[PDB]
């Protein structure tokens, strides 16, 4: 399935922060609940499996060191949500700050 680059969101239902929040439940791993959710992400129940209500995008195997708006702008760029309310001066630096990262670990 494709990202959602629309400006309406693909799951409504998960829109507001509340709805999302329900949906982790005790939350053992290690990247917080209310920080996903915050970033637009509503858990699935398997593993750390978390999904954008906006765009869809999925993302899994949280390490600590890994923030949620940083992983949204990551792999999925064209979020609406993530335009938003993060802007694009933030999308930009976390661009340019992963592609330098691939040139220096690389
Ligand atoms: C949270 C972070 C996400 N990473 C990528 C991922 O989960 N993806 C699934 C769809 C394509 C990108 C793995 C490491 N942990
Ligand atoms: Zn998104």
């Amino acid at each position: 399935n494709f990202p959602n680059s629309t400006n309406l969101p693909r799951n409504p239902s998960m829109a507001d922060y509340e709805a999302r929040i329900f949906t982790f439940g005790t939350w053992i791993y290690s990247v917080n609940k209310e920080q996903l959710a915050r970033a637009g992400f509503y858990a699935l129940g398997e593993g750390d499996k978390v999904k954008c209500f906006h765009c869809g995008g999925g993302l899994t195997d949280w390490k600590p060191s890994e923030d949620p708006w940083e992983q949204h702008a990551k792999w999925y760029p064209g979020c609406k949500y993530l335009l938003e309310q993060k802007g694009q001066e933030y999308i930009n630096n976390i661009h340019l700050t992963h592609s330098l990262e691939e040139c220096l670990v690389r």
